[PDB]
């Protein structure tokens, strides 16, 4: 295994230097406005050594934006890719390229047998060329890595299946920035290549006068390089073809014939196309092979990539007409006249590629490394992208509680095969689809319009319910007698609950189990484990007595705590922000132990006074006026008090204390250590009043933020044995605390209200010497070190926060986990910031048309860990990347994939057993079965499943390791026939694995299994 650790690569190009290196001054570049005037001499191409140019059409189309996906397909996908079939069929030197199989399959399955076979030959001869091939061309930010591995994968399965190909290069014209996660899964996932654009136009400058824009992009912490993967980064403002011809996009608009007016389209430098005629051939072709030998300046070899498209592009026959017929004369001409010394022609992505390569080979080239990340994005001036890390926290949210659901979905019913009756595969499929079509760039980056995010929103709540459906008829498979099981595929047998999502104040969608003497004394409940080691968890029904008791299926008694179900209410008639107590519902509370990747059962009963095993968690509301707040049949009061500081301490976990408006102030690891100094606090953005405006994708703060103003807010402190919390109704934000033992979870229910062009932040305050150093993590995968540049804008030292980020020094770290993606940063030596959300009345111009206006309450969940980090073996100075601790990971992995928690629906559950999967393998803690997912319907002799398996990286620290066991996925169904090694989508078998054995994997490595049995 490569030490990912002490090892500092070495590589020709490393960004987080470059930055540290770079002015960023904004010049005008002339004609290329963020470059310079390129010269070129005219005695490099010869005959000897002409220019090969591919000039590669294309048409990017949002999978929903500014209009739904139907509702684009319907008006623009379907004639796009109806009369692309048409024109390419009957001009077979004409060239395309798809990138969006979400449309593709959308249209395919529509298209009758004839013309299925028509698209079959084209796409087989060449002409049609799918690069990535992924459901969507995700956002490279805010997606979590097993998402973007989801929709690479439906994509690129359906592609196999229908096309038969499978690209080996992407192409990522449009995400808002580039992270490395991308080469990482595609270059184990049989990619050659891949090509990105949206990178600072400072960086474009840097890398172009260094012909460095075309590098072999390495992981950061990778020593050897077998990561890399070749990247090529194109070097204009735009990928539309002003802006891919050459430098200068007043000629370049010239050469895109949907210009000149019958398409409603115009150039904005005021020189239109012209038709290409024998009279102007020459004339025309000098000034575009002129843009091209310019654009050649800045790669290394004497292959030239020249995209031809712009979004929805290629759409109406008159269009393709256009741009073909007139690039073909371009062609004949240039072609023939050998003073140019130039070949062009249509071409394809990996036609491209290809020809790179064999001039790399010849020895004409050599590439740089390079490893880093392209966040974060501006366009222009400072106009940097860090708005839509936080846009639509809600959707945000929502993404991560169904990435959960579709792995729990797919590994629950992994364990068997299912009858076709069942509809397990379509269900299943429905919800990889949703899920993934909301990986586009505009789906949750929160950039598209309200109506579209609706759209997003109710594909993910039909995908949650296939989800729940799927889980639901599994755990009642795998925990009933099998000849007792009698299912009917379209019953509920078990509700799943979910404490967090949408969560209090967001919707009240959880169930009370209604237990009572003349009605049914006990319930059944179950929880799911999909990490493949044995957890506990607190986990917390509603229930309709506080006289609950809670017992595993041996009979043993469980320890339980009850609290009561506090409600938070904006009150209109006094102004204030307060709880409410139930006083017919109860919150029950116990410790659930679950077998890696298993279930377990536990059974609450109800009785007719406290019982044994159930303690009470007192209550203290501090207000000052208060009123009464009865809680029912709960056997404590509440108790009153004026506002006043206070400290809590859960088990020998830490002691917290708070500021009398509820926040945390410090936190005392343990009884002899330091009270250390973290203080929450919540202050506002707002949006400048001259000059450019904040907008779903802009941040552009008027200035450093200003604190809320709380007033006198009213605190709630609930302490118990097992759980107490600290909650506040500040201004837009219910703010929690939690405590069970170790690091606090944090929740706040954020709701803007209406406040206009205000965006809220959460900050951090502590005395950690961090200096202009933050760590935050890419697409939940890895850690990139980040530092503060006073010489960017404060919005330019944003970053996302997919799950986590910290500051630390010598000593000390605190590490905040997310379970949602969101903006942040570290704007001063020892703080963290992270946005909760934002409320924008302006359009920020990037073509959405509308501000922000649609927030919704969202419930945002963390997890606060302050550590001790001085014994910690960390990466020297120089090491780009950082690594979490084994709680810090730990508390990652219980936001992003708690248990799932099932209330068994009727009454009595017949043939009912405890566990399911106490002798499946307690792996060691830093690997993790990121998917199981079964691979083939029962009909098939052979059943495959597939597994994903990654280990992470933490930091020694000098916890002993505890014994653990060996994962062999290939082993944990039985009567295993042969185990393979694949790509991450499986579709490729790399290695027939010696005795059906699955090696697990190294620290930061992914690797896929496929398991075949006989059936
Ligand atoms: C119409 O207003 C101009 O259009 C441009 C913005 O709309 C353009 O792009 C839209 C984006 S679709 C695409 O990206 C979005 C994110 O933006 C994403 O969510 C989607 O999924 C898609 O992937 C689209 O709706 C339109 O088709 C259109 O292309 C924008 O380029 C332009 O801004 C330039 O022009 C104004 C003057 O009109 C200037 O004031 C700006 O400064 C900017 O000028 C450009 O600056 C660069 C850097 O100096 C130069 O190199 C360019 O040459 C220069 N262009 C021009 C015309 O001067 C407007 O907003
Ligand atoms: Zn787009």
């Amino acid at each position: 295994c490569q030490d990912v650790v002490q090892d500092v690569p070495n590589v020709d190009v490393q960004m987080l230097e470059l930055y540290d290196r770079m002015s960023f001054k904004d010049i005008d570049g002339g004609v290329w406005k963020q470059g310079w005037n390129i010269k070129y001499d005219p005695l490099k191409y010869n005959a000897h050594h002409k220019l090969k140019v591919f000039v590669v059409p294309h048409s990017h189309n949002d999978p929903g934006w500014i209009q739904t996906f139907e509702e684009y397909y319907q008006h623009d996908t379907k004639h796009i890719l109806s009369n692309a079939l048409r024109h390419l069929h009957d001009n077979p030197e004409m060239k395309f390229i798809w990138a969006e199989i979400s449309y593709f399959a959308r249209f395919y399955h529509d298209l009758g047998e004839n013309k299925k076979l028509q698209m079959k030959s084209i796409v087989k001869n060449g002409q049609l060329e799918f690069v990535t091939g992924g459901w969507v061309m995700p956002d490279e930010a805010n997606s979590h890595w097993r998402n973007v591995l989801l929709q690479l994968t439906e994509g690129q399965t359906w592609l196999k299946q229908f096309m038969n190909v499978t690209p080996t290069a992407s192409w990522a014209i449009a995400p808002f920035g580039h992270s490395p996660t991308m080469p990482y899964i595609l270059q184990k996932s049989g990619f050659k290549n891949m090509l990105i654009q949206r990178t600072h136009y400072s960086v474009k400058k840097e890398l172009a006068q260094q012909r460095q824009l075309e590098f072999l992009w390495r992981q950061i912490w990778d020593n050897k390089g077998d990561t890399a993967l070749f990247t090529h980064m194109m070097p204009f403002y735009s990928y539309d073809i002003p802006h891919t011809c050459g430098p200068d996009p007043k000629v370049c608009c010239q050469f895109d014939f949907k210009r000149m007016g019958s398409f409603g389209l115009s150039c904005p430098w005021k020189v239109p196309p012209r038709t290409i005629s024998d009279q102007n051939v020459a004339a025309r072709s000098d000034l575009l092979v002129d843009q091209w030998k310019k654009k050649a300046e800045l790669y290394r070899t004497n292959v030239l990539l020249i995209p031809l498209g712009d979004d929805f592009r290629f759409k109406q026959n008159t269009e393709w007409d256009v741009q073909r017929v007139n690039y073909e004369r371009l062609f004949e001409h240039i072609n023939s006249q050998a003073h140019f010394n130039v070949q062009a022609q249509f071409g394809t992505l990996q036609e491209y590629f290809d020809a790179v390569h064999q001039a790399e080979r010849a020895g004409q080239a050599e590439f740089p490394t390079l490893s880093g990340d392209f966040f974060t994005y501006a366009d222009r001036s400072d106009n940097y992208w860090s708005g839509y890390y936080t846009s639509r926290p809600y959707h945000k949210r929502m993404d991560r509680v169904l990435m959960h659901y579709v792995r729990a979905a797919e590994m629950l019913s992994a364990w068997h095969s299912w009858d076709g009756m069942a509809r397990i595969e379509e269900r299943l499929e429905q919800a990889r689809r949703e899920l993934s079509l909301f990986q586009h760039h505009d789906g949750i980056t929160g950039t598209a319009k309200t109506h579209v995010v609706v759209d997003y929103e109710q594909r993910m709540q039909e995908a949650l319910k296939a989800c729940q459906m799927v889980m639901q008829q599994s755990v009642y498979r795998l925990l009933t007698k099998p000849s007792i099981y009698s299912p009917d595929f379209s019953f509920s047998y078990f509700t799943l609950d979910d404490s967090r999502w949408p969560g209090s104040g967001v919707e009240d969608s959880r169930t009370t189990i209604i237990l009572g003497e003349d009605i049914l004394p006990s319930k059944h409940v179950v929880m799911h484990n999909t990490l493949p080691h044995w957890r506990e968890q607190l986990v917390d029904f509603y229930v309709s007595s506080p006289f609950v008791s809670v017992t595993d299926l041996a009979n043993n008694p469980v320890e339980a705590q009850v609290s009561p179900v506090w409600s938070w209410h904006h009150d209109t008639l006094t102004k204030t922000i307060h709880p409410q107590g139930s006083t017919t519902k109860y919150r029950i509370i116990f410790k659930a132990r679950v077998p890696p990747m298993g279930l377990a059962t536990y059974v609450l009963t109800i009785s007719d006074s406290k019982p044994e095993h159930t303690s009470y968690a007192s209550n203290l509301l501090l207000r000052k006026n208060p009123t009464s707040l009865p809680l029912g049949q709960y056997p404590e009061d509440v108790k009153f008090g004026d506002p006043r500081e206070i400290s809590l301490r859960v088990g020998n976990g830490p002691t917290l204390a708070f500021s009398e408006q509820g926040l945390l102030k410090s936190i005392q690891l343990t009884q002899d250590s330091p009270h250390v100094p973290v203080h929450f606090k919540f202050l506002k953005y707002g949006v400048r009043s001259h000059g450019d405006r904040s907008g779903a994708y802009l941040f552009l703060p008027n200035g450093p933020a200003s604190p809320v103003e709380l007033g006198q807010p009213v605190v709630l402190v609930t302490k118990g044995k097992l759980e107490s919390s600290v909650s506040v109704g500040l201004p837009s934000v219910v703010h929690q605390t939690i405590m069970r033992g170790g690091a606090p979870e944090i929740r706040n229910l954020v709701d803007i209200g209406s406040l206009d062009n205000t965006e809220i932040v959460m900050r951090l305050e502590t005395h950690i010497d961090s200096g202009d150093i933050f760590y935050t993590d890419l697409n939940g995968l890895q850690f990139i070190k980040r530092r503060r540049l006073d010489k960017l804008p404060l919005q330019a030292n944003y970053y996302p926060i997919p799950s986590g980020m910290f500051i630390e020094d010598a000593n000390t770290r605190l590490t905040l986990l997310t379970g949602q993606p969101l903006g942040g940063s570290s704007l001063a030596s020892g703080e963290l910031e992270i946005m909760q959300d934002r409320r924008l009345a302006s359009d920020d111009e990037r073509g959405l048309g509308q501000g922000v206006l649609d927030n919704k309450p969202v419930l945002h969940i963390y997890r606060l860990v302050l550590e001790k980090v001085n014994n910690c073996v960390r990466p020297s100075k120089l090491h780009p990347a950082g690594y979490l601790t084994s709680a810090a990971h730990k508390a990652s992995q219980s936001l992003l994939d708690p248990l799932d928690k099932f209330i068994f629906a009727e009454n009595e559950w017949i043939g009912a057993q405890g566990q399911f999967g106490g002798d499946h393998p307690s792996a060691r803690e830093d690997l993790d079965v990121s998917v199981m997912r079964r691979l083939t319907k029962s009909s098939a002799k052979t059943q495959r499943v597939g597994y994903v398996l990654h280990r992470t990286n933490l930091m020694q620290c000098g916890t002993p390791e505890e014994h653990t066991q060996k994962l062999d996925v290939c082993h944990l169904l039985p009567n295993v026939a042969r185990c393979e090694r694949t790509t991450l989508t499986f579709l490729q078998n790399l290695e027939h694995l010696d005795g059906m054995v699955a090696p697990e994997v190294c620290p930061m490595e992914t690797a896929a299994y496929v398991s075949s049995h006989s059936s």
